[PDB]
């Protein structure tokens, strides 16, 4: 079996992907955030704190003649941004582009924090990170990818993820259509639970590559490129005006410059990010201060490869016994 689903972002800076569920029986479509730095598939529900929700579409258990409480069952779940979201536990059949899972587990949110609510694009997320990191207690519960996996095509998915444009979200198979060049394949690290690998270096703009070794995690679920403070320095040491902004969270620059590219290594390929895709609009409403995509992972404690990387690449996730990252220039 296959499945392809569209992956939309939820704003005009790529600041979320959202990308069609569907839920229950009858059908009940959610919108969810296919992140692969979670392991937790979490709605929005009839269950969550009315106060809690401004906009979103609500999962509704009761409604769905095929869900199931899981009995005993809670999770609570927090974000490298503070973020966090907690709940029961359903099991129920879900399916992405026609690709359906029964008796998945669908984490009904009781409570989510202010960001959650703020987002009124977002009705939940889709974990696709190793399930070793679901917080379903007292048993731990799999992913959407790992109860569909033996029943695809392929044991993969792919991120196809778009710059101010629609992309795709595919399951069991790789689209030979949505790239160029070949797909290059490196080593990943499940022991933290995500789809970690090394980068070979990078380079700024036109620069010198810089062989160096960068470990970190491709994720989908954070919007920008995290990356250690030497290499993030020599990122915007090429942008006149920009400064490390301790006020504004994070490197700022003039909104009127033409940033340079960003490239990363995958083995001996090579990954360009566009300049324009490290552009993060106007600090505030009205500046002509710029937030930057590019940032230090200084304060995090992992080098995140976020959508602003991901974007400019066609991402296998490889499911295989022993797992690996495809990456594709596109
Ligand atoms: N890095 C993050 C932050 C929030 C979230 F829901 C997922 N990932």
């Amino acid at each position: 079996s296959t499945g392809s689903a569209t992956t939309t972002p939820i704003d005009s800076l790529d600041d979320a992907y959202i990308t069609p569920v569907q839920i229950g029986t009858p059908a009940q479509t959610l919108n969810l955030d296919f992140d692969t730095g979670s392991s937790d598939l979490w709605v929005f529900s009839s269950e969550t704190t009315a106060s809690e929700v401004d906009g979103q579409t609500i999962y509704t258990p009761s409604k769905s003649t095929t869900a199931k409480l899981l009995s005993g069952a809670t999770w609570s779940i927090s974000y490298g941004d503070g973020s966090s979201s907690s709940g029961d536990v359903y099991t129920d059949t879900v399916s992405v582009g026609g690709l359906t899972v029964t008796g998945q587990a669908v984490e009904s949110a009781k409570k989510v924090s202010s960001s959650f609510t703020e987002d009124s694009t977002i009705d939940g997320l889709l974990g696709l990170a190793f399930s070793t990191l679901n917080t379903v207690s007292p048993t731990q519960q799999k992913t959407f990818f790992d109860n569909a996996k033996a029943s695809l095509d392929s044991p993969v998915f792919t991120a196809d993820l778009g710059y101010h444009a629609p992309g795709t979200y595919n399951f069991g198979f790789i689209d030979t259509t949505a790239y160029t060049g070949s797909i290059t394949y490196t080593a990943v690290s499940t022991k933290q639970g995500f789809w970690e690998w090394t980068s070979t270096g990078y380079a700024v703009g036109s620069g010198t590559f810089k062989s160096t070794s960068i470990d970190g995690i491709a994720d989908t679920g954070t919007t920008l490129l995290y990356l250690p403070a030497t290499v993030v320095s020599a990122y915007w040491a090429q942008v006149s005006g920009a400064k490390s902004s301790s006020s504004v969270g994070g490197y700022v620059f003039p909104c009127s410059a033409t940033l340079p590219s960003f490239t990363f290594g995958v083995g001996s390929a090579r990954i360009v990010i566009p300049g324009d895709y490290i552009d993060f609009g106007p600090i505030s409403t009205g500046s002509s201060s710029c937030f930057g995509g590019i940032q230090s992972s200084a304060g995090i404690g992992i080098n995140i490869f976020g959508d602003v990387a991901l974007k400019a690449a066609f991402v296998v996730f490889n499911g295989a016994t022993t797992p690996t990252l495809g990456f594709a220039s596109k």
